C-alpha cells in the first residue's frame, strides 16, 4: 500500500509529533538517478485528498526549500535546528510530494555521479519518478494528481505535465507555477520596464533605452543587437542583480549586506538542519552521500537549457481541456516579475476571457487585496501583492488561499 | 528669551522626563489668526541646533501627524494613551518645530471661526507665525533655518520659501519636502504609469490608455479630451483609489478592509492621545476650543488651490544658489508617487548633474541600499525604497539618515 521503509519516524527538532504520515526515500528516474522525495500526507483525510508535486527550480536547487522555508507543514527556525508548525502549510488540504530533482540535488544522486543534464531529459526523468511513486504508493493512483513548482520550474512542469497528459494511469487534473520562467524574452522585456517603474533606472537611461532598443510604441530588451542599446541593458543588468538590490524581493535587505548562495539569499538554516546526522538518519538517506547544499554546482554548470518558450506546452495542454492552470507572481520578484508572466498568458489568447479583478483575502483586519486575477478559459494569472519570488515565505496566508482555491477550482476573487 | 509659559512641563504618556525642553503654544499669523505650535528641542546641543519648521499637508491636516506618528521625540501607541520615545526622531540633531496649520487644522484657531483660504493667504499667514515665533523665541534667530513638509505642503513649503527669502533676518539655508505635490500635471501622468507597471492594470486598459490618451512616445494623463482616454482614465482612478488599495502605500492594509479618516488610514491613536482633557492641559491648549480632528473637513471644503506647478517658485529658489533643496518620496506611494517628483527636479534643467547612484544606510544586517539619488546643484532627488506616504513612519532609520545628510549638506550616497 505505502513503503513502511520510507516512513519517517521522529523527525529532530519538532516539540510535537505530526498528526499526519511523512516519508523520506528515493523514486527512481531514468538510467541510474536516485531522485530524493519527501511526502508529506495532507492534515485532513489524506485518503482522498489530491496529490500535489512541488518543485523548486535552479537549475541545481532542492525542492526542500519549498518544503522547509516556503509551504510545508513545518518550516526551519534561523537556528538550523528547531522546526515549527507552520498553519498555512500546503499539506493542511493535500498529499504534498518533495522531490529533489534533478539527480545531484541536495541528496539525489546517481550511481554512475554523472549530473550534466537538459530539460528533455529532467522531464523524462521526473516521469519516471513520478511513475515509480506511484509503484511505491499504489493507493494515492487514483487521487487528483496536480504538478506544481516555482521559477525554473516554470519549464520543468509543463515538459513534464505533457508526458504526464500521455500516461491516462495518472489522474491529471491541473498545474500551478510560481514566478514561473515561461518565456526568456517575455522576462527580459518586462524587467526593462518593471526596473524603471519601481525606481531603480533614472530618466537619462530610460530615454536612451527608449532611444536605442525601441522602435515606435515596441520595444525589443530581448536580442536586440543596436550597440547603444546592448550598453544600456549591460548597466540595468549591473544595477538590478549586481549591485546590491534583493533580486528576489525588491524590498527586502540583501543576505550579508551590499558588496564591494545566490547573492542576497541566505540559506544557512536550511543546510545546518539537513546537514545533521540525526536528520539524515530519520530522513533514510545513506551516509555515503556528500553533504546537502541548497543548490548543486555542478548540476547548475553543466545544465543545458533547450526551451526558450513555453507557448507550445501551454497550448497543448490546454487543448484537451481536462487540467485546470495557475500561473501566479509576487509582484515585487525581479528574477522573474509578474509581468513578463502576465503578457505571457494572455498572448495564449484564450476564450473565455474575464475582465481583470482584485482577488481578496480575509486577514485579522477585514478582507483586503491580495493581488488581481485575469482569467481565460482553463487558465488564469494571478498576482501575489507585496510578495517576491518565494510567494508562500513572503504572504504565507494569500499563498495558501490561492492554492485552495485552485486545488477546489474555486472562483481566485 | 524664550515663552516660559508655553514650556510643556509633564506630558501624559511619557514613562521618562525628555532631556529636552519642549513648548506648546500659539504663533499669531494674519488677520486674527493663531496657529498652535508645538516645538522640541534638540536632544543635542539646541542652542546651536538648527531650527526646522515641519507641515504637514491635506489641505487641512495637522503637523502632529508629524511629531506623534511619523518623526517626533516620542511616538503614540495604539491604547492612544502610552507614547514611546523614538530612536530616529528628527529632534536628536534639530530643534523642530511643528504647526498645526491653516487656522482651523487641530488646536489652531482664528476669533472670527472664517477658515476658507487659499495657497497665497496660507504663505502670507505662515510667515507671519514663523516671525511671532522668532518674537518669542529670539534665541533662534541666528539659528539655520530649514522649511520642510510633507504632501500638500509640497505647495505650502517652497510658496513660504519664497516669502522668506525676502527677509535677512531669517537665516534661511534650504528646504526638504516627502512626497511633495510639485506638478499636477507631472503627479496625474506618472501616477498611471506606476498604476500599470505594479500591476494594478492589466493589457486591456493598458492598450486603451495608450492608444486614446497618447500620441508617439507622449501620453496626456492629465487633461486629455479624448472621450475614451477619459473613461479609461476614470477606471485608472477607480482602481487606485477607490477599491480597497492604500494609496499612501500600495503594500499596506487599507484600515478597516475593503469597502462595500482618508479611506484606509485610522487616526484614532492620536486623535484619543490629543483628546485626553489633561493633555490639552499639558499643551497649554484653551479649555473652549473644539475637539481634536487629524484633519479639518471645513478647511479641506473650502480650501481655493491656486498653483498648479511649483516650477516658478523652485526656480526663484534655486537662483541664488543659498538654498539647499532636497525632495524625497517612498517609491510606494500612490497619493504622490515618487516617479512624478523625480520628472519634476529632472525638469528644472539644474547643473552640475550628477550620475544617478543608489544612497546607503547601514542597519546590523550591513550597508543596504536605501534608494537613489539624482543630484544636481543645490538640488537632490532622493527615493526611500519600500516607504510610502509617510516616509518616517515606514522606514524611520532611513528617514532619519537622509535628513542628517541634507541638515548637514553631506553627500545623500
Ligand atoms: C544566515 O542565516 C544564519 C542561520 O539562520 C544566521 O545565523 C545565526 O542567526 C542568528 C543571529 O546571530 C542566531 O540566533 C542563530 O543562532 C545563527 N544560526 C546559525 C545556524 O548559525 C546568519 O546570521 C545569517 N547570515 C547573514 C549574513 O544573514
Ligand atoms: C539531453 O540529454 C539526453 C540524455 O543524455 C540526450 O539524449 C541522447 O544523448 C546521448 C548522447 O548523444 C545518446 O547516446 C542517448 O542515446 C540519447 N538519449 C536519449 C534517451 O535520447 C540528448 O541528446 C540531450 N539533448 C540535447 C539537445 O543535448
Ligand atoms: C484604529 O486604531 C485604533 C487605535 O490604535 C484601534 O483601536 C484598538 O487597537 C487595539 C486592538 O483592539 C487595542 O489594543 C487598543 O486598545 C485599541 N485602541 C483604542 C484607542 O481604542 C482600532 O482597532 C483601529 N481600527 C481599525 C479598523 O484599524
Ligand atoms: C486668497 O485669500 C485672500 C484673503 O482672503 C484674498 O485676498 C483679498 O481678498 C479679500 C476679498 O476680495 C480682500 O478684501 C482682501 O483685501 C484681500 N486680502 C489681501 C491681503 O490681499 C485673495 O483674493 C485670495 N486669492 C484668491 C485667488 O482667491
Ligand atoms: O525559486 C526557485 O525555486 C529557484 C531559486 C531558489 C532555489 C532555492 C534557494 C533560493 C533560490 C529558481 O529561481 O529557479
Ligand atoms: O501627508 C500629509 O501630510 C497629508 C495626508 C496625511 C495627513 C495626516 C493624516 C494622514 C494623511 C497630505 O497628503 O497632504
Amino acid at each position: 500500500r505505502a513503503p513502511d521503509q520510507d516512513e519517517i519516524q521522529r523527525l529532530p527538532g519538532l516539540a510535537k509529533q505530526p498528526s499526519f504520515r511523512q516519508y523520506s526515500g528515493y523514486l527512481k528516474g531514468s538510467g541510474s538517478k536516485h531522485l530524493h522525495y519527501w511526502f508529506v500526507e495532507s492534515q485532513k483525510d489524506p485518503e482522498n485528498s489530491p496529490v500535489v508535486l512541488w518543485l523548486n527550480g535552479g537549475p541545481g536547487c532542492s525542492s526542500l526549500d519549498g518544503l522547509l522555508t516556503e509551504h510545508g507543514p513545518f518550516l526551519v527556525q534561523p537556528d538550523g535546528v528547531t522546526l515549527e508548525y507552520n498553519p498555512y502549510s500546503w499539506n493542511l488540504i493535500a498529499n504534498v510530494l518533495y522531490l529533489e530533482s534533478p539527480a545531484g540535488v541536495g541528496f539525489s544522486y546517481s550511481d554512475d555521479k554523472f549530473y550534466a543534464t537538459n530539460d528533455t531529459e529532467v522531464a523524462q526523468s521526473n516521469f519516471e519518478a513520478l511513475q515509480d511513486f506511484f509503484r511505491l504508493f499504489p493507493e494515492y493512483k487514483n487521487n487528483k494528481l496536480f504538478l506544481t513548482g516555482e521559477s525554473y520550474a516554470g519549464i520543468y512542469i509543463p515538459t513534464l505535465a505533457v508526458l504526464v497528459m500521455q500516461d491516462p494511469s495518472m489522474n491529471l487534473q491541473g498545474l500551478a507555477v510560481g514566478n514561473g520562467l515561461s518565456s526568456y524574452e517575455q522576462n527580459d522585456n518586462s524587467l526593462v520596464y518593471f526596473a524603471y517603474y519601481h525606481g531603480l533606472l533614472g530618466n537619462r537611461l530610460w530615454s536612451s533605452l527608449q532611444t536605442h532598443c525601441c522602435s515606435q510604441n515596441k520595444c525589443n530588451f530581448y536580442d536586440n543587437k543596436d550597440l547603444e542599446c546592448v550598453t544600456n541593458l549591460q548597466e540595468v543588468a549591473r544595477i538590478v542583480g549586481n549591485s546590491g538590490l534583493n533580486i528576489y524581493n525588491l524590498y527586502a535587505p540583501c543576505a550579508g549586506g551590499v558588496p564591494s548562495d545566490p547573492p542576497c539569499t541566505n540559506t544557512t538554516a536550511a543546510s545546518t538542519y539537513l546537514n545533521n546526522p540525526y536528520v539524515r538518519k530519520a530522513l533514510n538517506i545513506p551516509e555515503q552521500l556528500p553533504q546537502w547544499d541548497m543548490c548543486n554546482f555542478l548540476v547548475n554548470l553543466q545544465y543545458r537549457r533547450l526551451y526558450r518558450s513555453m507557448n507550445s506546452q501551454y497550448l497543448k495542454l490546454l487543448s484537451s481541456q481536462k487540467y485546470q492552470i495557475l500561473l501566479y507572481n509576487g509582484d515585487v520578484d525581479m528574477a522573474c516579475n509578474f509581468m513578463g508572466d502576465e503578457w505571457f498568458v494572455d498572448s495564449l489568447n484564450q476564450k473565455m476571457e474575464v475582465q481583470r479583478r482584485p482577488w481578496l483575502v480575509k486577514y485579522g483586519s477585514g478582507e483586503q487585496i491580495a493581488g488581481f486575477v485575469k482569467e481565460f478559459s482553463h487558465i488564469a494569472f494571478l498576482t501575489i501583492k507585496g510578495a517576491g519570488h518565494m510567494v508562500p515565505t513572503d504572504k504565507p496566508l494569500a499563498a495558501f488561499t490561492m492554492f485552495s482555491r485552485f486545488l477546489n477550482k474555486q472562483p481566485y476573487e
